[PDB]
């Protein structure tokens, strides 16, 4: 019935408290372990509890990263605690996160199975908030490395998006190599596909670009069950990466045989109804050269999102838009003058 734990609050000083929850249901499995849902007895609030085997030598990287994240577009770590259950003698870490009822993945698939497109206002809202969460985590040097629709939480009532699953997230340090095999099918940046170990946070941006494209197309823009098929799909849109473009990602994948194809016009990729600002944003996200891709903040400032900056804009359900402008010094640090655009007169 009721489970009572002594859990450490995610934020502030390490001062644990007796927390009680009930109504436990499984809502997710994964290589990481299990995600439960539960109801706090104190507030009646719903939480997701992510339970992962804790081993054993060092501190859990995900926990360390989530404890220092505080942002309206990032899933909130309310508590964490340790327990048993399964394995025995092996210890588990439980992350107690504020529950969010939907995902971009589930919402997009509703539209896709109805053979309809998500209305562009939602694309703008969701994409903008995704780029904020990225601008934020990148300001600490943290790369998410698994940006995909299922890791994008939504409250359908308020249209707030929250980035989750920091299971793959890492603090990227120049010159310290990182595993190339992160990030999920369709959303992998071409340098990851080429197995680069010196990649940057701009892989998060490529993935976001793939998410944007998918929301406009109603299906993944770069499908394929292997790297070589994805790469073909990318080359069909972007053209063949030059010897230099290859070099800017390549562990020398120069000299290899790539299908030669000229850059297909980006306007021809989407429905004719698709706003040009949407397409222009895509072509600035999905670039071969990682440094040529927009930074998350610059993307927030893109003209595609101007409607979000209209004082008269409202949600289709009649309510107001979430707080889109409460930028901090931290968030703006990669380009402070962009504040002129990011924060509208109201
Ligand atoms: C599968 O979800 C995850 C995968 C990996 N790590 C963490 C999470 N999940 C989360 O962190 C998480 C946090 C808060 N709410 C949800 N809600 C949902 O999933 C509803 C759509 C059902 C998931």
């Amino acid at each position: 019935k009721v489970t009572t734990v002594v859990a450490t609050p995610g934020q502030g000083p390490d001062r644990p408290q007796e927390v009680s929850y009930t109504d436990t249901k499984v809502i997710g499995n994964g290589s990481f372990g299990v995600v439960y849902q539960a109801k706090l007895c104190d507030s009646g609030e719903l939480v997701a509890i992510k339970k992962v085997l804790q081993d054993k030598r060092f501190k859990n990287r995900e926990l360390q990263i989530m404890r220092k994240l505080d942002h309206c577009n990032i899933v909130r770590l309310r508590y964490f605690f340790y327990s048993s259950g399964e394995k025995k003698d092996e210890v588990y870490l439980n992350l107690v996160l504020d529950y969010v009822p939907e995902t971009v993945y589930r919402v997009a698939r509703h539209y896709s199975r109805a053979k309809q497109t998500l209305p562009v206002i939602y694309v703008k809202l969701y994409m903008y908030q995704l780029f904020r969460s990225l601008a934020y985590i990148h300001s600490f040097g943290i790369c998410h490395r698994d940006i995909k629709p299922q890791n994008l939480l939504l409250d359908p009532d308020t249209a707030v998006l929250k980035l989750c699953d920091f299971g793959s997230a890492k603090q990227l340090v120049r010159g310290e190599p990182n595993v190339s095999y992160i990030c999920s099918r369709y959303y992998r940046a071409p340098e990851l596909i080429f197995g680069a170990t010196d990649y940057t946070s701009s892989i998060d941006v490529w993935s976001a670009g793939c998410v944007l494209a998918e929301l406009l197309l109603g299906q993944p823009i770069f499908p394929g069950d292997s790297g070589v098929d994805q790469l073909v799909e990318i080359i069909k849109v972007l053209g063949t990466p030059t010897r230099e473009q290859i070099r800017e990602m390549n562990p020398n994948y120069t000299e290899f045989k790539f299908p030669q194809i000229k850059a297909h016009p980006w306007t021809k990729v989407f429905r004719p109804r698709t706003p040009p600002e949407a397409i222009a944003l895509c072509s600035r996200l999905l670039e071969y050269t990682p440094t040529a891709r927009l930074t998350p903040l610059e993307a927030c400032a893109h003209s595609f999102f101007d409607e979000l900056r209209d004082p008269n804009v409202k949600l289709p359900n009649g309510r107001d838009t979430p707080a889109l402008f409460n930028f901090t010094t931290q968030e703006l640090s990669s380009n402070p003058p962009l504040a002129t655009i990011l924060i509208p007169p109201h």
